[PDB]
């Protein structure tokens, strides 16, 4: 409702003006696009990749935990995602399966046996840190998930027109065109269907919850720019 919308567009706003992680421009990995090979930015995408890979994982533990403490609404939304993310909407081929497939066969980029970087590896031990604390911090982390997707698909295409002679491959096309979309409806669904269970005095743990995900999430990038660049 209208308190649950007040708090939303403050950690939302955070984001927009505080995180040069998510910044089209201020991105630590696009601010050093000129100093870099395709095959350091190829080093990217792979790694890019395992996020993807590992977020129906992510958004089950979320969902057990709406379960647990009995937020309905929430654990029908967050399966409904994790059905999207899975292939409802596209016969059974799951999101990572179309982008893995997009970047391989349209750039030349194989990402399916990728294994985890330092820094990648440090983001995913955070992540699963964090999902384990109470079902209010949990949902926050899981909101930053929704609320980075637009600003991270656009950083995507980008690198991918870098790649690529600033044109996109069909199915990457598609993908993208998809998703970049409404998904809105994504966030909207999200963010009412919690509205239903949170209560006021759990703000706060919402709002940390979120930063934790932010925050880590900038640092990843920040410390992927590093390992690929210098």
């Amino acid at each position: 409702g209208m308190e649950f919308n007040h708090l939303t567009k403050q950690l939302n706003q955070l984001l927009a003006q505080d995180y040069v992680a998510f910044s089209i421009t201020e991105n630590p990995v696009v601010q050093m696009l000129s100093q870099a090979s395709f095959a350091q930015i190829a080093y990217v995408m792979q790694q890019y990749s395992i996020f993807p890979k590992e977020l129906v994982g992510f958004t089950e533990l979320a969902r057990r935990k709406a379960l647990g403490a009995g937020w309905n609404g929430v654990a029908q939304e967050l399966q409904e995602n994790i059905d999207e993310e899975m292939g409802s909407t596209t016969g059974g081929i799951s999101h990572y399966t179309l982008l893995a497939d997009g970047l391989e066969e349209g750039l030349g980029v194989a990402v399916k046996n990728t294994m985890p970087s330092v820094a990648t590896s440090k983001l995913l031990r955070t992540v699963l840190s964090l999902f384990d604390r109470q079902v209010d911090y949990v949902l926050g982390a899981t909101y930053a998930i929704e609320a980075t997707s637009i600003p991270e698909l656009t950083l995507i295409v980008k690198l991918v027109e870098w790649l690529h002679e600033g044109a996109i491959p069909k199915d990457l096309q598609y993908f993208f065109s998809k998703h970049l979309d409404e998904w809105i409806e994504h966030e909207a669904g999200l963010r009412t269907s919690v509205a239903a269970y949170i209560q006021p005095e759990e703000f706060g743990e919402f709002a940390a919850g979120f930063r934790a995900m932010i925050d880590a999430m900038q640092v990843w990038w920040q410390e992927l720019a590093q390992e690929a660049i210098s």
